[PDB]
């Protein structure tokens, strides 16, 4: 039993970590096979971010350029290419480390571990979770960028997220590991507002069977609603809408405890509307929405 | 900027991870050099742990029934002995994935890192404290005894912690890597209740002025107190004394903030006093006691 916000073990992601260096620009690449993945601002001076032409600025480096460190040891680069907002700097050598791997593009209320590093070199692991606005909250400082977020399948290592920066706002902004940016965020230093950041209602409810299969009951009521009732409760507390596919994945769920969907929205529903009243679930004053129904399922079953 | 219940990178302790069975029992092992460390519990059965003799249960057990496996490959037990409540198997060969290490016993308060395991296999990590009851708030099932907690410093590994059991509470209740026991626990299936869990006082003011460096300044006030003052407030509401060893723990995060230990201590007090009134700070609804000084400053300075 316990409950707890659980990253995926980072052992494998730490093996492909390296240290890439363009001019003054030191950031973290990613190693896997051959190739270095890094945000293609590692190209850019400070006075470039503010509107910078990456195929101009490209134009001006040459393999000798980018300095990429394993550990202690430099690697050689042999090409060098851009791929949306991402730079593939091929290299002499395979990593040794380098685990079974896939690049995926989640979708928004999806989680995922990430692996801050400065350097190259590691500094911590935290479960996040991609955003409706398709923002993270995260906890990245000046070097960040280029640490990545990731899955892990058994053996497979399944990279989804890049961290390329930091919105005025705090919250933050990167690419999948094509370089493509989630949301519609640019690699510039300029005005990004993130739209609403709505609540993830399909994790909240499977963090309420968390809780109920944890012992923590005092929220479960006598009530039942439907699918569009809920949906005007969750409209009006910028939740997103519950759809039947949502139901469907809190299945195993509902199948465990032995509650109906529709009967844990009905909580979930007297929840919004009263508030929690000064009790806590799962050690939370508030909504947890940043585990999946597969989160939920992996932790209270031990999938290794 | 952005603050994250953020582990230690799990690599360095994943490759020490091993299975131990004995009998028809299978919990996690700890192999560091020649040496593999596992709760002494894994010589029971579910009769056994009723009133055990551990001294007269491991007479009937030799090298050859201690079954270690390290992913796919067997180790061979020349060597078998208890040290308190954990059993230190002899290997024949030294972990080649061994990390620089120590032991250390960590006091209440504390945080640490743990990597859960089932069957010699990692499942996830994630950021624990030592409750002031010596209990620790876990995310632990069946098969995951022997699994370990850790801080990292820089390339060392000091393991504080090895999972032996689950009280009926749902809290969690170990041993040092010397097998001693935090709090009175015994490795025992008996009536084991945990004492006042009070909350950590010096780990939530750090976290203040980490909600102060990453922007959350609500709960600022124009007011101040004395050490005295402050402990009387805290003793109505269940959290540890504050003392001078503390403030002065403190003292950097004071200095960054310019925000004086004790106009903190005001802060906290007028939350104790009024709660939040339905605001967060750092995404939390409630007063967060699992970050040290030490982890405030450096996730906030971003040591690797
Ligand atoms: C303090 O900087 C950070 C803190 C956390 N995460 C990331 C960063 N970095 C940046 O945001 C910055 O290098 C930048 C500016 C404009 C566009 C891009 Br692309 C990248
Ligand atoms: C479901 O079991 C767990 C869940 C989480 N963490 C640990 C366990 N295991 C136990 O508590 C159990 O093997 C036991 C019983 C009595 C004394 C000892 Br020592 C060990």
């Amino acid at each position: 039993s316990g409950f707890r916000k659980m990253a995926f073990p980072s052992g494998k992601v730490e093996g492909c970590m390296v240290q890439v260096t363009c001019g003054t620009t030191t950031l973290n690449g990613l190693w896997l096979d051959d190739v270095v993945y890094c945000p293609r601002h590692v190209i850019c001076t400070s006075e470039d971010m503010l509107n910078p032409n990456y195929e101009d600025l490209l134009i001006r480096k040459s393999n000798h350029n980018f300095l990429v460190q394993a550990g202690n040891v430099q690697l050689r680069v042999i090409g060098h290419s851009m791929q949306n907002c991402v730079l593939k700097l091929k290299v002499d050598t395979a990593n040794p480390k380098t685990p079974k791997y896939k690049f995926v593009r989640i979708q928004p209320g999806q989680t995922f571990s990430v692996l801050a590093c400065y350097n190259g070199s590691p500094s911590g692991v935290y479960q996040c979770a991609m955003r409706p606005n398709f923002t993270i909250k995260g906890s990245f400082l000046n070097g960040s960028c280029g640490s990545v977020g990731f899955n892990i399948d058994y053996d497979c290592v399944s990279f989804c997220y890049m961290h390329h920066m930091e919105l005025p706002t705090g919250v933050h902004a990167g690419t999948d590991l094509e370089g493509n940016f989630y949301g519609p965020f640019v690699d510039r230093q300029t005005a990004q507002a993130a739209g609403t950041d709505t609540t993830i209602t399909v994790n909240v409810l499977a963090w309420l069977y968390a809780a109920v299969i944890n012992g923590d009951r005092w929220f479960l009521n006598r009530f039942t609603t439907t699918l569009n009732d809920f949906n005007l409760v969750a409209m009006k507390y910028n939740y997103e809408p519950l759809t039947q596919d949502h139901v469907d994945i809190l299945g195993p769920l509902s199948a465990q405890t032995g509650i109906a969907v529709l009967d844990m929205c009905a909580s979930l529903k007297e929840l919004l509307q009263n508030g929690m009243n000064g009790r806590t679930i799962l050690g939370s004053a508030l909504l947890e929405d940043e585990f999946t129904p597969f989160d939920v399922v992996r932790q209270c079953s031990g999938v290794t």
